[PDB]
């Protein structure tokens, strides 16, 4: 209980206090500042005296603990997709209500939580006691329970001053949120509000349509390193791959194949892959974003920065 | 026919380009796909880079555009990116043999383009004749071609949307020539006839671009090499356009099933482990020799060649199992 005594006291760094409010800053090389720089972000944007700091910064510390060392699905890439969703909600600062703007900065930081580095394919085929529970999602729902359990322990319940209703609606807010970042559902959302853009039947005070834009924020950040300036985004993609391959490598010890996605022996095939990757997924999530969000832009402008820079990997430039 | 709404043409013309796209925009492989805001601003660039700054008045172009834009349907290929993705290619096939066509050619090619497949219903010309279709009876060789230029010509005769304002009634006359005859060879069906006597004028040294129906013979080869250009792209754009055809393919296959009859191979979703073939089919019979003899004709085109040749060997391997 020295942890969360150690963070009470940080302060982010005024040369920072701008760099963070971009939608590319690459967290990265300010490792020790992380449980800060999220503090720091949930302060500017929720209020100082909305959580009591200890409690946030109990929670904070054990949602941490309870990130595995594996190669991507790590604290490191929590913070970065709460960050994201910062930048989001900085630049569209009246859209979101006061329980709302809470509630996804949470549940961006625990969105992953406890992952093993194995997709849910895997979990499914092999009958791992996770997809035992969870059919669907499996991953995704453990998250959100592990969200749930540490927020029931003595003292991290950020969220205690609040109604019954307020509570159950902002868990809520996060459970439909981490449900959201399972990618496989990302499609059929993006594609009704394509057609709820073009119609035009689109409607903010409708709370179901909120549930599918604030769900297409969550892949928008999620899937946030292809926005980043191209060496981080270069980077981060070899950190995806290792997570990747090492559960295409377990694969093998079980005398099965991995998908090419997931076999390293075919490394080569990557730059293809992502490129294939952007026009298929990312591109059309900053695309919809943008189109429902404007202010989402500079998102949109840097997937297309990487794309190319994915192309002339491919062509040899 | 169906007006565009005022807002559309004002933003279009207050539109600029990117300085990035400017430089990708000339090379054979650029794919339209990740600008789609941009689609209807790369046109107007693409005519004023070919066909000059004054050749159209913005306005008049605008309202053209943007009313092209909406008589395209939410088909799966045959759609508003495949109408721009075809005028890409027919600007870097220009501009790379820049004086080898009249001015009045290269603005009539352009539009030609961005115009070959307006109003696609989603079926082939099988299927609309097969079951009597009203255009079936209306057209009955060439037939959505047809359709097409009809409808191109629709959209000239609307108040402001005239873009050939300012022509010779002559040359009125010349450039809706260069425009049928363009798209009606995007009817696939006449490529074979076309490429063959286009293989033989070639053997022979007797191919001469100042004789009119040799031209008009690279004309329309010039838009199959562009109707087909998505096998020119890098390969998981190639891939990913298949993935569209077939969609609208197996679309039909399905509409044939229902009404009481079987589909081709190719329209039929339940034949898709012979895909690969299929494309390797295609490529050999159809795509390979469009471009082989497209750049015997016109040697700056070959890049098309080089990339056709590219994802010929990638179904091959996607054949092999790898
Ligand atoms: C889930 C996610 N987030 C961010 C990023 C940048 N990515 N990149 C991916 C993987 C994209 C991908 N790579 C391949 C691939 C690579 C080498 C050989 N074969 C491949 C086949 C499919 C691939 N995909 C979808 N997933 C993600
Ligand atoms: C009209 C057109 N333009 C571009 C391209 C790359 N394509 N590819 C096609 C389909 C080519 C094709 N597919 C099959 C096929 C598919 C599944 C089963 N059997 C098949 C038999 C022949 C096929 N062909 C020619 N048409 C096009
Ligand atoms: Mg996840
Ligand atoms: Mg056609
Ligand atoms: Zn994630
Ligand atoms: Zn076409």
């Amino acid at each position: 209980s020295e942890e969360w005594q150690g963070l009470m006291q940080f302060t982010l760094p005024v040369r920072l206090c701008k760099e963070i409010e971009l939608f590319h800053f690459d967290i990265g090389p300010f490792e020790n500042m992380w449980p800060g720089i999220f503090v720091y972000m949930v302060h500017r944007s929720c209020g100082t005296s909305c959580f009591e700091l200890e409690k946030l910064c109990r929670f904070i510390m054990s949602v941490k603990k309870n990130y595995r060392r594996v190669p991507y699905h790590n604290w490191k890439h929590a913070v970065t997709v709460a960050h994201c969703m910062y930048a989001i909600l900085q630049n569209n600062h009246t859209l979101f209500t006061d329980l709302e703007r809470k509630g996804l900065l949470i549940a961006c930081l625990c969105h992953d939580l406890d992952h093993r580095g194995f997709s849910n394919s895997y979990l499914q085929k092999f009958d791992h006691p996770l997809a035992a529970l969870y059919s669907t999602s499996t991953m995704e729902q453990h998250h959100f329970s592990q969200t749930v359990s540490i927020l029931q322990l003595e003292g991290h319940n950020i969220f205690s001053t609040l109604s019954s209703s307020e509570y159950e609606q902002v868990l809520e807010i996060i459970r439909k949120a981490i449900i959201a970042t399972d990618l496989a559902l990302y499609f059929g959302n993006r594609k009704q509000l394509e057609e709820m853009y073009q119609t035009g039947s689109l409607n903010l005070n409708n709370q179901s349509h909120r549930d599918r834009v604030i769900g297409l924020m969550m892949t928008a950040c999620d899937l946030c390193s292809v926005t980043k300036l191209w060496p981080v985004t270069k980077l981060t993609a070899n950190d995806i791959y290792a997570e990747f391959w090492a559960e295409g490598d377990e694969m093998k010890k079980l005398g099965i194949q991995p998908i090419p996605m997931m076999d390293r022996d075919k490394k080569d095939e990557v730059p293809q892959g992502q490129l294939g990757f952007y026009n298929a997924v990312a591109i059309p999530c900053y695309t919809t974003l943008t189109q429902i969000l404007p202010p989402t832009e500079p998102l949109l402008k840097a997937c297309r920065d990487n794309l190319s820079q994915w192309e002339k990997v491919i062509r040899g430039e």
